[PDB]
């Protein structure tokens, strides 16, 4: 069930645990894991978690290797704990849940996730494994994810990407997009209508639509008159104002892509995890602009134009509620005699 | 006055310390600050300090984040304190000062810099908050700075950029450039005359004149020709010697950035602080020279020429003195035969 | 003999230990070394290492600055410790033998390498300093490295390339080829035939023939024909498969280069050291396509492509051994009527 | 206003958290908590436990600092939490429990015990707290303590023991023995009749019966004849056979502290915790005989007396089930011809 | 050649640094410092400090190995900063001051106690050190003691005793009573007329008086008839009340080295420092009577008599000044129909 020495012998000779038997020489030097090779010690873990650095290191080396739900998704539906697995969160190097199933006995609060101690937790499934649609079945809370249709079911389309080793992707030899499903109580839930964020960085932004290949292209007038969006503060929300010493706006991801490749930038990522938005201390290296708190989200672009473009226009200010990755997001929206002012989501 | 959980509030929701009430639940582990977000802990900041972990993380919460003296010029000034705020150091990531004034309870050695203690301390002064100037026209020993005309003291024009929030930057939606005044006991002193360093880097380095667009552009023969540089050295010093063991001059920063978009090299900074001078052990990747203190200054290129041909080069070694970001430079000049050998700043 | 303040002051002023007299003020504080300058506290040295943090900082201020072999190199031929002074290894942050002679009071297990306890230990003598030749024929167990002929022994020319403070490089301004010399029980040995490693890195990869020029710069196919290499699986070994959800292939580095320009992909080095054959935990970003353990190793392609067309192809699996970097590497060679399956490096 | 800094003004003010406004500089280093008294630091709280430094300074100033039941009489009924205090475990320098209910941001499950999360925890309520009663009566699965009766509920009265602030006392300025319930699944449930070990140790052992100061005061001989406890191996049992490499016997406290006032010995004591029964590796200095597994339990030499003369002597080795502490104690019993050999607990 | 090794090499040749020539391998981890012996790994140092590890070891084997003053009066006296020595404080394990004059490159702020950023620090001199009265002389702010006097100063009697190495004693082969002089912007200061605490210890407890002799052998109604204590309430402050669930007075070290020799009780030191007035978390352990905050002062106890009676009992409550260890106490007096309810000093 435990053994330090064999969890190292996985890492060293599978990458990963892999259930193989053996064992090798580990050195705990505060809270870094070492083996010995040919008599010099080897780095082989750095506890970045609030775990004991051998408990880290164990579910580190038991975390799933298939492409999973990204951890924003799982915290949007409610997932307390996952059956017989480790999420391991790679924003925050440390596991996605405190607890596990049939994992560790350190951490473990059943071994089965049928066990009295898992009903009031909603437990991730993993229809990939045999067995754990029945075990969904029977569960009176948690959320199950599918590649295919299920009987008696209806499912939730979910996003199109996953994490994989912690590179988010859509796959192509492997398949990201699943279905959702969610009971709560014993009762099969009706998952809302939703958006669903990009998950897309920075600097190697890609983008998915012809509109948003029109705005890395375009101008920012050309693009405007274009798609006829006059009077929604494009300029001001998704372009950015870096005219005064706060910087106004910028609040769409491919609007902060658009600029860095022109003008690079300081984004500190002051809460480091993964949520569908996200807060930066931004300062623009060109003009000193600087924001406290930028929230930003990567919608596509499209879809951000539909939502701005479906809002009621007629008050000075007022709370949005937009359904994105299953949670409802609060957007506040300004307005100024029948235009935007601005337009931003808010971290909460 | 005092609170670990207030000021994890303001990280989280203010992006730094904004004086907002409000707690969040916070773990310390070794010299890391973590806070609880639904369940599970999040890293709010890592201690790379000599100072109580939770003591560094109140004083960089409070840093100062608009634009600020670097700290190159406040060392060189001689500034101890500052007045009722925190310039964090981005260099060493610490405080750039060892106390306080009406700052931090652990850290603080008077409320407010009339108290007596303050007035032996070179105490540093923001003419852009209310009340300084008129503090500093009070205070024995301080450093004030301004973004205009302050009755009755005559100002020294400082360098064109400031740091915010740790980005070097010439402001465009903000102002940079600072008059600058100095008290010795009671007496306002006349600053002298100086050159100031550009505060560039390697890798994204962008001239400021056309003669340092000429150097980027041109052959290292074109451009010596042009400029009539025969005899200085320029070769040895600006360029660079790669020929033998000893990597030979490279002792301005646009030369090092010249060379680097051409064949990468190693750049290991054991003094890791903001200073006039660096000094490197540099190592290049294409032919192997070397050198294990390797001194480098960013000055406009058209300072340099003016200071090297500003000297006098009729003995083979001297000491040669030049004032920059308000400090005497060491210099060694070597010549030999009426022309120039090489000529490099000391780190002192 | 020893002191850390004299450690910390050849390191702030030559940037690394020199034998130069002087002192500065130190503070140790977990695993970090600082020293004032004027008044504030500033890093010098974060140990990495197994061993005291003091101890540590010592043997790096004293690592041989001067091109040596790499730590790989060492390895295979068996080299236990040095003679007089300390290889740091850089892909461990570490020194590369446990113990030292006449380097450090707290490692040294003598002051010369003529001690007895010296001679069961493959000593590394360097030819380049006075002596150590001399030393190398007296002692029982070592291995020379010399820059020109040693009168009555037989040289083994070494790889092009060397280490130079962590830089691997081909040497131009200084020289990085080494004759290789070893002795065991007092005989001295003739080195076998062998391969060498080329020592490259992913992203400024550098091809070193007129084969490798046209790897990179022809499609797949046609550089397949023009060195007539169907029924190799080059396909597979070299370009890699990354059509199914286990990558297939990929175990030459240019293989990775020639991807990695094209389409950027994660490798975990989970057992980070210096070796000839590396495995790697890759996940493609574009495809999803991963393997758990992947072994890589950079040799010439010329030279790979000479090892496989050596081969019999009349079996299914079997194991091929390959003098490389001095020590016998074996190769899993996969075989299907006739012709290559795949064909990769073990790492043991 | 509750605040690490606040913590720690109340345990400059209070000796311990009281809620009082305030707050004092603080310096966290080396797994510490400091602070500054006129320039210079003093040392607060050292952690010991597996919590953040600042967490487990805050439950230990939080700690109940009235009498309260010995760890290991909570540990034996099953209490996993407690209601709106922490029971500070003095033998292991942490908190009795993970987590808290109403106590600590980053250790509370939950505000109230009457939370959903908390139903299926065994907590631990105080009837001399208002509300906490009802409480009890409420919750799902619970122990409850109170000083005198509570109508209709059947009690079982406790040990005339309890720890106040880490010491195990009889209290005679207070009161420290109370009524017992405990509930599971909703359900009261009976609880069993049970010894009650006496929680004494070896420095400052104090007889409690005139049979205990006969067996400190007579000789072995002396002592067994006059009691009648021939064929019962009290000389192995209680004495302790010092004779051969391995020590013999010596499984009751009252033994131990016999040897350890004629001659010294070493106990090591490699589980350190609270427990009814303790097991130690000892060392006999006089001697040299020892034992790296011996158990030890601290009975009332006349419950001891009484519980084995119930035995039947028949049988070479059986397992005998006694209830003490509220916990099923397993004894070895190993006899022969009819008298007994050897009889020891088991942890 | 100063150097964290050549301090290794003092500490194991010397005891402490003694200015030798020499070094010894160092190992620095876990805050602690050891020395290679024979191959193998010997602590030389366990940090308890807040300063970095080899720093506190520097401080600690340049401590000060001769008669000092206790650092109570030294902080009730405003001292800052030493002149050329380290005044190590074992009641913390730590350096009394933060700062040093020419002692340790990490620490001094000036190598000399005549530079400019020392004036406006109280530094301690010892007139014991050749040119330490000279440079008193020229201190802004200073702190003097001397074995005899100083020409045209006026001298202040300290206290008999002194701490040598961590222990305070009354020397016989050495001198411990000091004349004090302190300076204040410049000015010479009248000392106040004061009482000492006497700074003993509960376990090792000696009288030092007649009444402190009778105190510790007559009952308690003897005493108090003998001295004339009736009214005073020394039953209360000085015996202490153990009879309710709060423990009542017990306020005088005297009085808890008579309890202590009968019954044992805990005192939690939760604020670990050298005090004239010190508070205490008592809990009695053959009562369960306890209080958080004890507040107890080591005063002569003909000393506290005439201290007490010397008091107008005609006021519900008043506080009461006494000059104790050169600084001003707070005492709190209760009384009740002109005579005393309880008297105790405030921390
Ligand atoms: O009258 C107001 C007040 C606030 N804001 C907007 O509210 C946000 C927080 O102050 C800012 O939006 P931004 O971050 O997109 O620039 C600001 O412009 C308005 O538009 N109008
Ligand atoms: O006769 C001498 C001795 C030294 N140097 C120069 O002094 C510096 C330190 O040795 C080197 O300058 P560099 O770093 O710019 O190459 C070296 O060339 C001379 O020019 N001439
Ligand atoms: O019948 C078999 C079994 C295994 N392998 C190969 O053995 C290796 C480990 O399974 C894989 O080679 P790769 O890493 O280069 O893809 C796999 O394709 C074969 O070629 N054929
Ligand atoms: O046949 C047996 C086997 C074991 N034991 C007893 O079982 C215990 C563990 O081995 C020992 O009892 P002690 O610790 O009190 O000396 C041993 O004497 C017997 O008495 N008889
Ligand atoms: O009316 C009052 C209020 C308080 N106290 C006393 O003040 C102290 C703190 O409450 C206690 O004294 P003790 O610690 O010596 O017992 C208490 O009895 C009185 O005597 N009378
Ligand atoms: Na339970
Ligand atoms: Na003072």
């Amino acid at each position: 069930n435990m053994s330090l020495e064999n969890v190292a012998f996985n890492v060293v000779n599978k990458g990963h645990f892999d259930g193989q038997q053996g064992e090798v020489p580990v050195s705990i030097i505060n809270n870094t894991v070492y083996t010995k090779v040919d008599g010099v010690d080897v780095e082989l873990f750095e506890n970045k978690t609030t775990l004991p650095v051998n408990v880290a290191f164990e579910l580190w080396a038991k975390r799933n290797i298939k492409p999973v739900p990204e951890v924003k998704i799982l915290n949007n539906l409610g997932v307390d704990i996952a059956a017989n697995t480790v999420i391991w969160d790679y924003k925050r190097d440390a596991p996605a849940h405190i607890s596990t199933i049939g994992v560790c006995s350190m951490t473990d609060i059943a071994k089965k996730p049928t066990e009295t101690i898992c009903a009031p937790l909603t437990v991730f499934f993993d229809g990939r494994v045999d067995g754990q649609v029945d075990l969904f079945r029977n569960a009176r809370n948690g959320v199950l994810i599918t590649e295919g249709s299920v009987k008696g079911l209806q499912p939730s389309v979910g996003p199109k990407q996953a994490s994989l080793n912690g590179v988010t992707l859509i796959g192509e030899a492997v398949k990201t997009q699943f279905n959702y499903y969610k009971k709560v109580d014993g009762v099969v839930q009706q998952l809302p209508e939703t958006y669903f964020t990009q998950s897309r960085n920075l600097q190697e932004f890609k983008p998915r639509s012809q509109m948003e290949i029109d705005f890395l292209e375009l101008a920012m007038d050309e693009f405007i008159e274009r798609y006829k969006l006059e009077g929604y503060a494009f300029e001001h929300i998704v372009y950015g104002d870096f005219s005064h010493s706060q910087l106004g706006g910028l609040h769409l991801l491919i609007g902060l892509a658009k600029r860095f490749k022109e003008s690079p930038f300081e984004l500190e990522d002051f809460i480091p995890m993964d949520s569908t938005v996200k807060n930066y201390f931004i300062t623009d290296a060109q003009t000193g602009s600087s924001k406290c708190v930028c929230s930003v989200i990567d919608l596509l672009l499209d879809d951000f134009v539909e939502i701005i473009k479906s809002q009621d226009l007629s008050v000075v200010s007022k709370v949005v509620k937009v359904t994105i990755d299953y949670t409802e997001i609060s957007f506040m929206l300004w307005c100024k005699d029948g235009h935007v002012e601005t337009f931003y989501p808010k971290l909460q």
